[PDB]
């Protein structure tokens, strides 16, 4: 089965125009069978992201208490479904911002397993 | 089974940055199980491309006799594996060009079933 850690890296990491979300949501499999409504890709280094798991502990949006807020801002891209998006033709809006990210962490070593929010 | 017509649409149609090939090749699943060496995406409408089957008859690179060359030049993007590309990390060099395309047609009705070359 796909690890939560590898799932997070597939859904959220892209360390490194207007169709960026369209092509990446497709490439990273968030349009297989349904359109992931919203998804964030983080461009900081995988190391900088994993380090968020040793940063400020916050409560996840769902109440789980294994969320971690990043101490510094991060280049991320917000992928949000356009109003026309309708599986099997998922279409997204691409927005780039610099924000702190909140991720959930799990496993040993503790790594990010869910992208919770961007402050 | 996936029809040759649909495969051609999944593989070569994208009607409508330098990572474009890395992304699209991944998204249209030509990086799945292996990396497809070379691949072209055509940005003209599906009708223009399907119309090619009624255009100029030409021989195919591979000696077959069911190739047709578009009468008009079309906006296309060429994808070619870069030298370090190696499954599962397929990698491509993106090159946008405006050339006449040559596709192989087949089936009933005769539609594009292979992208043969651009000229």
């Amino acid at each position: 089965k796909e690890s939560a850690a590898a799932k997070f890296e597939r859904q959220h990491m892209d360390s490194g125009s207007s169709n960026y979300c369209n092509q990446m949501m497709c490439c990273r499999k968030m349009t297989q069978g349904k359109c992931k409504p919203v998804n964030t890709f983080v461009h900081e280094s995988l190391a900088d992201v994993k380090a968020v798991c040793s940063q400020k502990k916050v409560t996840c949006k769902d109440g789980q208490t294994n969320c971690y807020q990043s101490k510094s801002t991060m280049r991320i891209t917000d992928c949000r479904e356009t109003g026309s998006s309708k599986y099997p033709n998922c279409a997204y809006k691409t927005t780039q911002v610099e924000k702190h990210i909140i991720v959930a962490c799990g496993g040993k070593p503790s790594v990010p397993v869910h992208f919770d929010a961007s402050v």
